[PDB]
């Protein structure tokens, strides 16, 4: 299709490897580019950790209000929110919001610990029917994004389907689902990524990710005004370990997708 030729051309112009999955919930149609190739998730994995804690809260009704101590030893490489609460506490709700909306890496590690390790995050994926997602490491080493390394990867197709289920479907309870949506819509790190390729009138909830090998990711739910929502996953990685981020590639991929709907 025209869209796949334009995505291929975008990829060729960028020098990297681009993965795209769009789900149009209007007719359940899918648009895939390298849809079944593995990409390093980097921080887009934080959505699965937050959703796993949300699932726990369906039975532990007060779980999200549970305070968790932030100790200096907990701090890793990027902790914009956790830094503000060292030697104090944050609730699991606050850590989930921090992980999602500011991509706080300490917050993510606390969520992983709450789930009993990376295997507990992966287990949630399996429980909701995602057999592709795998979380193997904690922050910050899960971002190494080494070519060919299957650790901490998923595919665009798998992530799109799972993000659809978590936000638009009923993998989570009603209150949990709405909270996840509210968190994604309040993301602060996404202005230059998918959002930048879309009409300003459209509502977007997204989670970015970045890592080594110039890995630059964004996963999004999109609510166009007067139109069924879309799920869009854009993964991008590059052959040089020290390559710079290319959020413009994600904006451009989203623009090409928007041309046609």
């Amino acid at each position: 299709s025209a869209v796949q030729q334009k995505l291929a051309a975008l990829e060729k112009s960028s020098g990297g490897r681009l993965g795209v999955a769009l789900i149009d919930t209007a007719d359940n149609t899918q648009v895939l580019y390298r849809g079944d190739e593995r990409f390093p998730m980097c921080s887009t994995s934080k959505v699965m950790a937050a959703a796993a804690v949300l699932k726990q809260s369906e039975t532990q009704k007060q779980l999200l209000n549970q305070p968790v101590e932030i100790k200096p030893a907990d701090l890793v490489n990027y902790n914009p929110i956790a830094e503000k609460h060292v030697n104090g506490t944050m609730t699991l709700a606050e850590l989930s919001a921090a992980a999602l909306q500011y991509s706080d890496n300490t917050a993510m590690n606390k969520l992983i610990a709450q789930l009993g390790g990376p295997g507990g995050v992966t287990a949630f994926a399996r429980a909701i029917g995602d057999e592709t997602f795998r979380l193997d490491r904690t922050e910050p080493t899960l971002n190494t994004a080494i070519p060919g390394d299957p650790r901490d990867t998923t595919t665009p197709r798998a992530m799109a389907q799972t993000l659809r289920q978590l936000t638009l479907g009923h993998a989570l309870g009603e209150t949990q689902r709405a909270q996840l949506v509210t968190w994604l819509k309040g993301n602060t790190t996404g202005a230059a990524s998918i959002r930048a390729g879309l009409p300003t009138s459209w509502t977007v909830g997204d989670k970015t990710g970045s890592g080594d090998y110039g890995t630059t990711n964004d996963i999004a739910v999109i609510w166009p005004q007067g139109r069924a929502p879309l799920v869009l996953v854009t993964y991008f990685t590059q052959p040089q370990q020290n390559a710079e981020s290319r959020r413009d590639v994600l904006a451009s991929a989203a623009r090409i997708i928007a041309e046609g709907l």
